[PDB]
């Protein structure tokens, strides 16, 4: 995590756009023709090359790899302030800047104006398989350092904690499908709840979006190597590469997960409506620092990067399915008996959510107005979720069920959504927007709903659960 910086931000000037701005098109990463593969492996291979003739050039692999390390860890400050940009409003338009310039080395590296950087597919079945152009071992896309959960044609699962897959392939790909469509649409009306809210003080409470709960961090877990187990060099694995962010970068991988994760952004603001970007002065004019293709020192602003076409990029239309996977079924029939749950009050704080656990909780509102509901979002928060910051954590809650139910079947009208966490005690924060369970399952004249909670891995304990009603 020896990242380059200058070390008086203030003195850095701040990045201009080229007058020329050539359009770039970010190609799906799985099917690419071979010729793009040879020249990303080039790229990349120039790239890798610095470490060792320039070990000191920002843009070279390691370097580049470093400053994503430097980030998560809280290495760079502008104006007095540190960048947080992990668990924060800041994840999307980081993570979008540093690709931005990345793409511009890349292209740099081997003289092409308007290489684009590939996205893993991962939200669409057929990118849903380890994309094959990096397990060509032999080749600059290639790293060891990744588990062997990946091979067999094995479909990514998008709510991995790490360990095998427990259901059947088609039921799994449903899952997967399932948890994008709540993870982009309904738990994402509204901005905060997408991109997450500020990160500022302490506070030291984390505040992910939707995307960087989930499906970001499963793929991270995915990819990386077992913790504990033996790496390819001998030495024990603390999740190398992408399962561990100190090292994340250093898989050529880690660049083209996050050119789809930049992609979400851009698909989720397509329906428009309330899904547009944060009108925050305070986030549009948040600051942060990069190395253009030159070596030179930038300063950027949260603001310019909110339309990729202005950046000079887009991405391939791609057919996105999980925008037809709101579920058609439910699990229970009728509706639960909140008399004989205990209310959460009893329940929380939770010390230990060791099985499933069942209690019901007041709303604020019943019988809500149209107006009311576009004014105000309903939602669902878990506070204090504590846990052990080395661990990996994952549950999943459910209205209207009980303790029965089959968590196994993500695609159900009672599923709400699902907490996980990457290994860096930690407190976290889940909030899920639930009018749309509500409206489905037909509990918007009650005052009081069942709620089940499902641990998946990991001890957890949760400080209480309230509904409230958001702007």
């Amino acid at each position: 995590c020896c990242a380059p910086k200058p070390d008086d931000m203030s003195k850095v000037p701040y990045y201009k756009f080229p007058s020329v701005t050539k359009l770039r098109i970010r190609p799906p990463a799985h099917a690419l023709d071979e010729a793009y593969i040879a020249k990303y492996n080039l790229a990349i291979s120039r790239m890798k090359d610095l470490d060792k003739t320039q070990p000191d050039n920002p843009i070279g692999f390691k370097q580049q790899a470093n400053i994503h390390c430097a980030y998560c860890n809280g290495g760079y400050s502008i104006d007095g302030k540190v960048l947080q940009v992990h668990n924060s409003w800041l994840f999307f338009p980081f993570h979008r800047w540093y690709l931005y310039f990345y793409e511009r080395i890349l292209g740099s590296l081997i003289d092409d104006p308007t290489f684009g950087l590939p996205f893993w597919n991962w939200d669409h079945p057929k990118g849903m398989r380890f994309p094959p152009m990096f397990d060509v071992p032999g080749t600059a896309l290639y790293d060891e350092r990744r588990g062997d959960q990946i091979h067999n044609g094995n479909f990514i699962d998008l709510g991995s904690f790490g360990d095998q897959v427990e259901t059947t392939q088609l039921q799994l790909m449903t899952n997967n499908l399932t948890l994008m469509y709540r993870q982009l649409v309904t738990n994402s009306p509204c901005p905060l709840m997408f991109f997450g809210g500020p990160y500022t003080l302490g506070s030291t409470v984390e505040a992910a979006g939707t995307v960087e709960n989930i499906p970001h961090s499963p793929v991270h877990i995915w990819v990386g190597t077992r913790r504990g187990s033996v790496l390819p060099d001998g030495k024990i694995s603390n999740g190398e590469d992408m399962g561990n962010f100190y090292s994340a970068g250093l898989d050529p991988l880690f660049y083209c997960h996050h050119s789809n994760v930049d992609r979400m952004w851009n698909e989720w603001k397509a329906t428009g409506g309330k899904r547009t970007d944060l009108q925050n002065k305070d986030w549009l004019n948040s600051e942060f620092f990069f190395y253009d293709e030159n070596g030179n020192p930038f300063k950027v602003r949260v603001r310019d990067c909110l339309d990729t076409k202005k950046m000079g990029y887009d991405y391939q239309p791609t057919a996105t399915p999980w925008r037809n996977f709101k579920p058609k079924t439910k699990a229970s029939a009728g509706k639960v008996n909140t008399g004989s749950i205990p209310p959460e009050s009893q329940v929380f704080p939770l010390a230990k959510l060791d099985k499933a656990i069942s209690f019901s909780i007041n709303r604020p509102a019943s019988s809500r107005t149209q107006q009311e509901k576009n004014a105000q979002e309903e939602v669902l928060t878990f506070n204090a979720i504590k846990y052990d910051n080395r661990d990996y954590i994952r549950f999943d809650v459910f209205l209207n069920v009980d303790n029965n139910v089959n968590a196994n079947e993500l695609d159900k009208a009672e599923f709400a959504g699902s907490y996980t966490s990457l290994p860096h005690t930690a407190t976290a924060t889940l909030r899920l927007a639930i009018t749309e369970l509500l409206e489905d399952i037909g509990l918007e004249d009650e005052d009081t709903i069942a709620v089940t909670l499902v641990p998946k891995k990991g001890d957890i304990s949760i400080g209480g659960v309230e509904i409230k009603l958001a702007d």
